[PDB]
């Protein structure tokens, strides 16, 4: 059953992906949901079809939709408190206002919870874990999504005792949750916008590990430096630590012995601990970082008692999450054909890994160039990590640097996309005209090339565009 406060829930910004998933879980567990949204979308249409009362635009009257007033009001992170009319009315009536993580935590209460968190790779690892659990015939509840924006976001109310969730760390949401199994992909020095320091950002993961239930497990990647530091710290605390990575050791639970990309997909020889011989793990997604994500999902799945062999079988079916090297399309056929992929990489490590995966897919292709179209994400992040972005993009045969993506951030003087292009030693261009990109990439294309659109903003739209301009060139 639902808690008393989650009985009648009014949601400001119910069209959002995470909010839509939360609303559907509530509606499936017997609760009444009303809501409001500034912009009409098809998700609002779906929730209306599921009996939710949604008003387009915000108003105090929305709090009179549910019978007997709303027991709670959930709000999105983009809503502004003392100015949104509905939050003002809700605080004027004494109605509680909460964020999505609090409602998610209340929804995960009685179940065995498996959180996945880290600087990046959360949605991919969470999706791998969900698919592995479902391939074993389980039907867990889940709420994946957040890191890749709205890509990969999906929630579901299952009939089982498990609850998989992606837990964001850039806003202090980790402290809202109580994991039975906590997975930590990596801890990098980024997303420090909310913490003001690096020590605070690492202390948030420390406090998250403190929140694990007694008897629970911390799956963690020890190839990442911060991840290995946290593994050691949590081992001192007498907490079950399941380490996974490439470097071997006397405390490894799952060691990546070898990895090789082939045409079908990749094959990785892995080694598991005796409590959990050398096994083979075949994957359909490209890239060596996908092997580590699969190992994390595998450890998390076996901890709750799923057989590792058929969990590997399930991981072998994973075809990927949107904007995780998602194949946009192709012009031509066989060899001498140009393929267009779309990735969400906005961290220098993400960029390097995506470009390495593209290089590996291109190498055993008997000829081709790696052309990337990078769009830096934030003004502050670009002003900070411009040299990192450029040196990362150096792993491509040609670079196209778009302009900086706003993302509601205040424009900094002297900062633009060219701030990254300064540090690009490979052949590159600067194309701030977003309309002129699709043509210039297609004109610069050549048979057998691997084109990647990379960034966390508008760039995802150029994917199909580059394809069209490529088919126009078919003369
Ligand atoms: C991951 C992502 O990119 N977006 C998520 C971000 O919200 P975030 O605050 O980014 O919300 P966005 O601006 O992206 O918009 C998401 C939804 O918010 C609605 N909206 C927004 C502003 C506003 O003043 N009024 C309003 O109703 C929009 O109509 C939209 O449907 O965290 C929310 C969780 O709390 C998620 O549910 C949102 O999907
Ligand atoms: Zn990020």
């Amino acid at each position: 059953q639902l808690p008393p406060d989650l009985r009648r829930v009014h949601m400001v910004g119910i069209g959002g992906a995470g909010m839509s998933g939360i609303a559907r879980i509530l509606l499936d567990r017997g609760g009444l949901v009303s809501g409001s949204d500034a912009k009409e979308s098809r998700g609002v249409h779906a929730l209306r079809a599921r009996g939710a009362l949604i008003r387009i635009g915000h108003d105090a009257s929305s709090l009179d939709l549910l019978p007997g007033g709303a027991t709670a009001v959930v709000t999105t992170h983009a809503a502004i408190p003392k100015t949104n009319p509905e939050l003002v009315e809700a605080r004027r009536r004494g109605i509680p206002v909460v964020l999505r993580p609090a409602v998610l935590a209340k929804l995960m209460a009685g179940r065995t919870t498996l959180m996945v968190t880290g600087t990046h790779g959360k949605t991919t690892t969470t999706s791998m874990l969900i698919v592995a659990l479902q391939h074993c015939g389980l039907d867990p509840s889940f709420a994946v999504g957040g890191e890749l924006g709205e890509a990969g976001t999906n929630a579901h109310h299952g009939s089982g005792d498990c609850f998989v969730a992606e837990a964001d760390e850039s806003d202090g949401s980790l402290l809202q949750y109580t994991p039975h199994v906590a997975v930590i992909t990596n801890i990098e020095s980024d997303h420090l916008d909310f913490y003001g320091s690096v020590e605070a950002y690492v202390a948030v993961f420390d406090s998250f590990v403190e929140r694990i239930v007694p008897g629970g497990a911390l799956v963690v990647c020890t190839d990442d430096p911060g991840g290995a530091a946290l593994a050691q710290r949590a081992t001192e605390l007498g907490i079950r630590v399941l380490r996974y990575g490439s470097v071997p050791g006397e405390t490894m639970a799952a060691t990546l012995v070898s990895w090789q990309q082939q045409g079908v997909g990749a094959v990785a020889h892995i080694r598991l601990a005796s409590e959990l011989g050398p096994r083979v793990m075949r994957l359909s997604v490209p890239g060596r970082h996908m092997a580590l994500n699969a190992l994390g999902a595998l450890l998390a799945a076996v901890q709750i008692g799923a057989p590792a062999d058929e969990v590997l079988d399930g991981l072998a079916g994973f075809e990927g999450v949107r904007r995780r090297f998602e194949l946009v399309g192709t012009c031509g056929v066989g060899k001498a054909s140009v393929r267009v992929f779309d990735d969400y990489a906005h961290h220098p490590t993400e960029i390097s890994a995506t470009l390495a995966a593209a290089r590996m897919v291109l190498e055993q292709g008997d000829g081709g160039r790696c052309m990337v179209v990078f769009q830096p994400h934030l003004y502050s992040r670009t002003k900070a990590f411009a040299a990192e972005f450029g040196r990362a993009l150096n792993a491509a045969d040609e670079v196209f640097v778009l302009d900086v993506y706003g993302a509601r951030e205040q424009p900094l003087a002297g900062v633009s996309g060219a701030s990254v292009a300064e540090h690009v030693t490979v052949p590159m261009r600067y194309v701030p005209d977003f309309s002129a990109v699709a043509q210039q990439v297609a004109a610069a294309a050549s048979p057998g090339d691997v084109i990647v659109t990379m960034g966390a903003g508008d760039v995802t739209l150029l994917g199909p565009e580059i394809l069209t301009a490529l088919r126009v060139r078919a003369n």
